[PDB]
């Protein structure tokens, strides 16, 4: 019986935490042109 690993009905974080790592990725070398 634990919930620190185990998200409920939300996985809202599993989605940004997918996206984040790759958004991560890109964060160090963030594209210089605005």
């Amino acid at each position: 019986m634990n919930k620190k690993n185990i998200l409920p009905q939300q996985g809202q974080p599993v989605i940004r935490l997918t996206a984040g790592q790759l958004s991560s990725q890109l964060a160090e070398l963030s594209e210089e042109a605005l």
